[PDB]
């Protein structure tokens, strides 16, 4: 395989499938990729990450160079080894869980200097030591280290925070283009920014697509601004991306997100809901979410969802899903991550499936009526 | 299969080997039982806990029957069913964990009144109720109800107990005949009481074989009396069961406890050392017990034990294993609990063999040396 090969097989309307050929493996799109927080999916055996049926997954830079430490991680051998994980890894680059997670944080053009939410300890980000944490950790996509944009943003700010992003995505270009293992195994993808703003919007992309990436994320959305104005803004964001690139939107989302973010050209996907929505009762369903811990459940024997493919769904009951989580078993939150992972991958299948037959347009608007009903 | 068989294979001293058949299975003896908490052995599917090579689990009735309920259970197929282990179970009587998790305990010749640790809700056991409890689960060896002795008791209170716990024998017996499914398809064991006291030991044991059972327990020992005194009372305590039927030493215990008690005469162990210390670092190993937590283990490549087979072993790291748990990760308690149980099922499997052969008593020796080197 090679270090990066996009291939469109098929298109609906701005809707696209396909494939990326990494040296680990081949990445079918559109795709959901699970979070590892820490070196694991939560509650999830790799292999069992990998019979749901994804293809990648995603590291938290931030929570890994924190613990167990980047430089640790590469003397034992690298991220895929130490987790147990052969297929490819997208790495983040750390900027975002800085902002959100850590402490007595001290910004400026160089980078970012933080304390640990840990335990104090103080270290420091930038465009450089992120995409070098990203090679110790063996990543096989790396993201661009950027400054986020909180929501809302004045004009100013958000082109402020953007022109930065750009600068440091030219930085973290040049930063992995000068590590040759990195470079020659490695795929670097660069952030669109610029808030809801389309003149900024268009700034980033054309910034991003001087530089030269491998890929395209849309970058400081799904960060309150709500669905109605996350798919305004990728409406006229997502055309302003090179084609031929994976168009990657970070952190989205819930089913129906996804599914609509498609239809708008998007490619790829993380999020934490249904690792961390499974723990807590959230069980996703053809027929919409359910909370497992309600007592309407502690008598039903139907599986969590009555078409799922999964193996929580073939051999447990909704019943004792139910006792599981009340009662803070461990297996309550294995058996709901298995199965909610398992359904994102099944969206996915069907999404991919659909583009491919031309009647993807069909089954948005067949997955909508029965899942808002 | 019939109801309950017990053959014994090969002997050597007091120790023996063989198989108990029953209708759900073969369970290999001496046999190791993982505890089932609340319809889950913590962090395992059952698949897992079967892969080990346990043959047989133990079920907390106290826990089931206040979380989800015993009469829930059974409206929902039995316990086999609901928590996915289609394999033998062997469920305590609740009586122990009444006196040590409950408030409010209300003692007589008839039963016990307590209170809910979850909720204060108010709950009645007997020997009628305990054995109704365990045939509304499906259990297939079911613990008559006893009346526990602490450590250190004077002679007057442990023979009131043990004679109390006699009389609650010859009741759970008969509550358990009056079920005709129960008495055709369950086996129940009665549990020999008296303390450390020789005499009482012996009435005890008189009074169980008059009855008859299909097994006897040796029950009050492990109750912070320490292994010395443990084995001295195994010395003459064993030889007083029918010779033909299970021995069964409940809540033992840490592997050196567990050789001992066969070369005194013991088929059948549980214990929640292997999960429950699992969960908090503790790792098995044939050169004794690892804390997984210690800092000398956070670059350590090697499996937690070098000899292991268990999937753990073959794919992660101590280094691995010793973050999870570091972290807090629900996988650091899915592999270490693996791995123990499974070490458990090596030890047992050891042990058999060795018996077979006619070297147990080197085996106990080697493993000794070793185990406290
Ligand atoms: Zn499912
Ligand atoms: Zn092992």
């Amino acid at each position: 395989r090679p270090r990066f090969s996009f291939s469109i097989a098929a298109r609906e309307g701005k809707a696209r499938t396909g494939t990326i050929e990494m040296k680990r493996g081949v990445i079918r799109t559109p795709a959901f990729m699970p979070v590892g927080t820490a070196a694991t999916v939560k509650a999830l055996k790799p292999e069992t990450v990998r019979a749901t049926g994804a293809d990648i997954i995603l590291g938290n830079t931030y929570h890994l160079m924190l613990r167990p430490g980047a430089e640790r991680i590469a003397k034992l051998g690298g991220l895929h080894s130490f987790m147990g994980w052969d297929r490819p890894i997208l790495t983040d680059s750390g900027g975002y869980q800085v902002m959100s997670l850590s402490s007595l944080t001290k910004q400026s053009e160089e980078g970012v200097t933080f304390k640990s939410h840990l335990d104090g300890s103080r270290h420091m980000l930038s465009p450089e030591r992120s995409i070098e944490i990203q090679h110790l950790l063996g990543s096989d996509i790396v993201m661009a280290f950027d400054e986020c944009t909180p929501y809302p943003a004045t004009p100013s700010r958000a082109a402020s925070s953007m022109e930065r992003s750009m600068r440091w995505a030219k930085r973290s270009r040049d930063a992995f283009d000068s590590r040759k293992e990195q470079a020659e195994n490695a795929a670097l993808f660069g952030i669109q920014q610029g808030s809801v703003f389309e003149n900024l919007r268009q700034q980033s992309a054309d910034a991003l697509a001087e530089i030269g990436f491998d890929g395209y994320a849309v970058g400081g959305l799904a960060v309150g601004e709500g669905q109605d104005e996350m798919f305004r803004v990728l409406d006229f964001s997502v055309p302003m991306l090179p084609d031929d690139k994976p168009h990657y939107l970070m952190g989205v989302g819930k089913p129906d997100d996804i599914v609509g973010a498609v239809e708008r050209g998007i490619d790829m996907f993380d999020c934490v809901l249904p690792t961390r929505s499974g723990r807590n009762g959230q069980a996703f369903t053809w027929d919409g979410p359910i909370n497992i811990r309600n007592a309407r459940f502690s008598e039903d024997l139907k599986p969590l969802d009555s078409e799922c493919h999964c193996a929580v769904c073939q051999k447990w009951s909704r019943a004792f899903i139910h006792h599981l989580i009340r009662a803070g078993e461990i297996l309550g939150a294995m058996l709901m991550t298995e199965h909610n992972i398992a359904f994102y991958q099944q969206l996915m299948q069907k999404i991919r499936d659909s583009i491919s037959e031309g009647r993807f347009s069909q089954f948005a608007q067949d997955f909508r009526a029965r899942y808002f009903a």
